[PDB]
């Protein structure tokens, strides 16, 4: 006798398990057990992943319901699971989205300057350098302070919540509430601070005092700041880190992008496609009985959309493990999700990675791992896959 | 068909695998495969572990021989594997050992002051606190700068070598050589620096200019500094970290030691006994054919002495998983090894942990984990077991 197949499969973010292709072939929707002991349906083909993400009867909001089968414990108040819906209902969606594009004058130059300063510091200090803790994550943090309009010096403390806030735990996490409440208080203070006039928080601060938003709660305004800082920083820092591993392990590609930096956007799209940063499938709760492939999913059941299932599906992306800069369907990957909950930071995430990679290749064209790849330490029981340190030489 | 049993079993340092007791019962010496692909004999009973450690025909030195079966790749030059032998041959053993006791006037007060300052800073900042990165490891680092006689401000850079220097890798690690060579250069400079007059390096600096040591190499003097700093810092920081987990998970014991701090030495001895800090068995190479239990170990074979095998052996320590402060054989554990290579820092390691625990319990009597214990992230492919962060509240 063997137990029901457990998820997640592996915390390693440098390779996809051979087992994913076998599951996709044999049983592209199949029952699994999550870390809480709940059962769920794991969906692993491009076709079925798209179907689930584009049918809102597979609900994000309802995953927060009391008594639902859970992927993991909430690390935010249950109403915050519906954050984007709350933003939309408040009439804030257009303004929030506009504030988090890469388009504000000076933003891209700020990114480039920041990346180059971080890299110059590493070069001065001498190899080895840790490209996660001393490049990708500080670049993400600096970017998001700028995007939010908050002081750069406040970034590190907000950043330090994230190793707990984005845990994927079987049980509630007391530290997550301590940090959440503190970070909310910080954002509430920002909204009251007359010096904060730019970025997302500057704009929210103005809208909060406009009559058209008089009955939008101060709680929601503060929540937008905490959620967007955290989601953006953890996702961009983690993606850039693991994209750098993918690049470093492909000297031919590294050299090509170094020689022809105009190809970096196409390279980043492929790096997004093959990215293993999301450690769990995206959760949804069925609100009706719905046929998904050979399975009739029942109302109240949990569905997990495995992004690397879709993104490595050879029926959609032939030779899926290879980075090919000339695919006919390059942005059709699910790295940013799909449907109602498609990532609102996608353009900013792309630009962060493009600029970070461009700067690194110019400054460190000889970049290579400084330890054997198996020596990287992969963070466990976390919503993202990342190496704790990324030691390189150049 | 199944593969030969692989070592190590688990990087988690908060619990011993049920499998260790089964191996000890069924096959207290048995064949395993190491991360390099080599075969080895894993020894897991107190009786057989002692036998191996007390027979120098199971040689530490010879593990460094070219072409030997390996537990892991060398991270130091092969001659440095025989460091203690080299020290003894140079006539330096007595002086080195004397410099690394906890006995120098002011040392214990320095430890207490340092621990209390670190804890006061955590209390000011507010929970959660990371007791590894912001307590145990800085306390270890500060201690070893003091013991060596080197500037406190030089500690962090030397410390940063350790996440690579103590890797347990299948292959050589290029960063380990970069850091090794740099740290040797640092210690060579210390030996030439007239300001360095105290501690281990102050004493070595004097002996280096004494006629009785004129033909001891400058390489060996520098090597003593790098090796003792690294071994001491990694071992004490890691032991204190995982001992704190053991304590925190035993509120009754925490409270008892808080109430009766005179029991802390007995508590630390039990914490040493149950400690899972060594991630691999201690390696030795047979230099003769030697009977160990039911196995005739052949010349040239690798033997791995599993310390938790010995220390959790119920035939030697009844109710081995329980901390009992009134055992009749309390220091007879193998936490510091046994025989020729018994830890030369044992007294200092004991005092570091005793003082750290005493200070923590006084300052944070309510100390508890701030995350569920399964959320700790255990470092992989490392010579020690440690959580990357240890989040607590109080
Ligand atoms: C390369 C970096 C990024 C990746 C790979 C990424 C990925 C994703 C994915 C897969 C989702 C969908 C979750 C689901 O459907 O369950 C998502 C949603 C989200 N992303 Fe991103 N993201 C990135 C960057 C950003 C940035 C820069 C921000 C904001 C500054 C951001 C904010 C959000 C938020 C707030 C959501 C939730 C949307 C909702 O619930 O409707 N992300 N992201
Ligand atoms: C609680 C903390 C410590 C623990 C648990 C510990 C454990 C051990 C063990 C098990 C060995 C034996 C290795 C073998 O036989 O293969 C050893 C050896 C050694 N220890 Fe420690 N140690 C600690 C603290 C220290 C300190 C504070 C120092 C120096 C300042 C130190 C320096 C060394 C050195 C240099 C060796 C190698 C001895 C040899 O090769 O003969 N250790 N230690």
């Amino acid at each position: 006798a063997t137990v029901l197949l457990e998820v997640p499969f592996s915390a390693r973010g440098d390779r996809i398990p051979d087992a994913v292709a076998e599951l996709r072939t044999r049983e592209p929707i199949r029952k699994v057990r999550t870390i809480t002991g709940a059962e769920a349906w794991l969906v692993s083909s491009y076709a079925l992943c798209t179907q689930v993400l584009e049918d809102r009867r597979f609900s994000m909001k309802e995953t927060a319901a009391a008594g639902a089968p859970r992927l993991n414990a909430l690390t935010v108040p249950p109403e915050v699971v519906n954050n984007m819906g709350n933003i939309a209902d408040a009439g804030l969606r257009k303004a929030v989205m506009k504030a988090i594009t890469p388009k504000a004058p000076g933003l891209e130059q700020f990114l480039r300057d920041t990346a180059n300063s971080l890299l110059d510091n590493l070069i001065t200090e001498g190899a080895p350098a840790d490209l996660r803790n001393d490049f990708a994550d500080p670049l993400a943090t600096a970017l998001h302070c700028k995007v939010l309009g908050i002081p750069q010096e406040d970034g590190p403390k907000l950043f330090r919540s994230l190793s707990i806030a984005f845990m994927s735990s079987a049980d509630p996490i007391p530290a997550a509430k301590i940090n959440w409440d503190r970070d909310i208080e910080y954002m509430a203070g920002i909204l009251e601070n007359p010096n904060i006039t730019t970025g997302l928080m500057g704009e929210l601060s103005r809208l909060r005092k406009d009559p058209a938003y008089s009955h939008v709660s101060d709680e929601l305004f503060a929540t937008i700041g905490v959620t967007f800082f955290g989601a953006g920083v953890i996702s961009t820092g983690s993606f850039l880190t693991t994209a750098l591993i993918s690049l470093i392990q492909r000297p031919q590609l590294r050299n090509l992008l170094h020689e022809k930096p105009e190809l970096i956007p196409a390279g980043v799209e492929e790096l997004l496609r093959i990215n293993l940063s999301f450690a769990d499938g995206l959760p949804r709760l069925a609100t009706a009985d719905i046929q998904v492939g050979d399975v009739l999913v029942r109302k109240g059941e949990l569905v997990l959309v495995l992004l690397e299932g879709a993104n490595f599906d050879p029926e959609h992306f032939p030779n899926p493990g290879s980075i090919e800069l000339d695919r006919p369907n390059p942005t059709s990957h699910l790295a940013f999700g799909r449907g109602q909950h498609f990532c609102p930071g996608s353009a900013l995430g792309r630009r962060h990675a493009q600029i970070g990679i461009e700067a690194l290749l110019k400054k460190m064209p000889g970049v290579d791992l400084a330890v054997p790849i198996d020596q990287l330490v992969w963070r466990t029981r976390f919503q993202l896959r990342i190496p704790e340190r990324l030691p390189v030489l150049w």
